[PDB]
């Protein structure tokens, strides 16, 4: 069934691992047979969509499998002993933990308390709860408008930061943005309608900018001579982070440069002495700034030199807001590998 949708995403797993995931889906589909969600949809769609979220993150075989089974214990005729017998103790461990920790669709102080108590078992239990939470938020239109606000708050306070700390930034932004939609819809609808383009169009522009910079840097002869390699990463600013700093700093949306930002992480070639290495570390950063300014037109008064004036948090990097692509303000950040975090 819905399996033919999940199967391609599981290409990264060994054949034996994929068979485990199919045996898990076949068991979940048998266990969730005849069950429905709040949306008229059969229950199996939920554990498959959670297993999809985990598979997109290239998660552990037992983790993907545990995502298909994460609900087979709550008021279900499945004994935890059967999961240990069939899928091992690791799958059983995660699944018990995700069931015991307040489940999917239910004070919230006790459910956030249990979230920590499961922290001793393995962050693996959480990961699944993060995938589950993301899917729940994606299908929050089938929830009373009160319950919608309870979930959104919890997500912003507990899960989005946990995703952040686990290094799952694409999970983090989506968790934040869906939470923002249901928590403050008036602010969400105002800001979203203002932003003419969708996240599809945003990521397309960022990748055009990344290609333009990557090819411009690789074509500079003198730079590549003092360089070992480089990395051009992008980001479109997400609605929650756009609205968060407008309130925090006081700037209008027109007064946000970050709406399309790009980082240039550079690792220089090795140097004989310790000093001629620290000198090579800087010479590269300003050389990129030049090339960047010759590629995209720089905006007046937007060069921020944190190499020469580091932030009290020890932050070193060169910043410049430019006019890139279809006449759009793009922020560029130039730093070395060492100046990175
Ligand atoms: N990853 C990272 N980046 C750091 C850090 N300190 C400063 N920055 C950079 O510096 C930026 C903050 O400083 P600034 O860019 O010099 O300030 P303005 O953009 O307001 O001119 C940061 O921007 P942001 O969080 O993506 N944008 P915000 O929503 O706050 O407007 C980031 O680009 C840091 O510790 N880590
Ligand atoms: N210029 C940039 N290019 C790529 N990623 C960035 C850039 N600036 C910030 N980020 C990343 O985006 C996150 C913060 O972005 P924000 O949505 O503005 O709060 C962090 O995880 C940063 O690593
Ligand atoms: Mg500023
Ligand atoms: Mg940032
Ligand atoms: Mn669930």
């Amino acid at each position: 069934g819905l399996w033919n949708r999940l199967e391609p995403a599981l290409a990264y797993l060994a054949p034996e691992e994929r068979a485990k995931v199919r045996e898990a889906y076949r068991f979940a589909e048998e266990a969730h047979r005849g069950q429905l969600r709040r949306s008229g949809e059969p229950y199996i769609t939920h554990p498959v969509a959670v297993a999809e979220i985990l598979a997109g993150l290239q998660m552990d075989a037992d983790t993907v499998a545990a995502g298909l089974l994460h609900d087979t214990l709550e008021d279900c005729g499945v004994a935890p002993e059967e999961l240990e017998r069939r899928f091992g103790p690791t799958v059983r461990r995660i699944v018990e933990g995700e069931t015991k920790v307040s489940k999917l669709y239910k004070r919230r102080a006790e459910d956030l308390r249990q979230m920590f108590i499961a922290m001793a078992e393995d962050v693996r239990i959480i990961i699944v709860k993060l995938a589950d939470r993301l899917h729940n938020l994606r299908t929050l239109e089938h929830m009373p408008p009160e319950k919608q606000k309870r979930i959104a708050q919890e997500t912003l306070e507990i899960y989005a930061p946990l995703a952040h700390r686990l290094g799952m930034g694409q999970l983090k932004w989506e968790l934040e943005d869906l939470s923002f939609r249901y928590l403050h819809p008036e602010a969400f609808a105002s800001l979203s309608a203002r932003i003419q383009a969708t996240q599809e169009a945003r990521e397309r522009l960022i990748q055009k900018a990344i290609h333009l910079l990557q090819e411009t840097l690789a074509r500079d002869e003198l730079l590549q001579s003092q360089l070992q390699g480089f990395e051009v990463t992008g980001r479109p600013k997400h609605l929650y982070s756009i609205w968060k700093k407008m309130e925090r700093e006081g700037k209008t949306l027109e007064q946000i440069y970050d709406l399309l930002a790009v980082r240039v992480i550079l690792d220089p070639k090795p140097a004989p002495t310790r000093e001629s290495q620290a000198l090579r570390e800087k010479q590269v950063c300003y050389h990129v700034l030049g090339l960047v300014h010759a590629l995209w037109q720089p905006i007046p008064g937007r060069v921020k030199d944190y190499i020469a004036v580091p932030k009290p948090n020890g932050y070193q990097s060169l910043h410049t807001t430019v006019i890139a692509l279809e006449g759009l303000p793009l922020e560029v950040q130039i730093r070395t590998r060492e100046m990175h975090r």
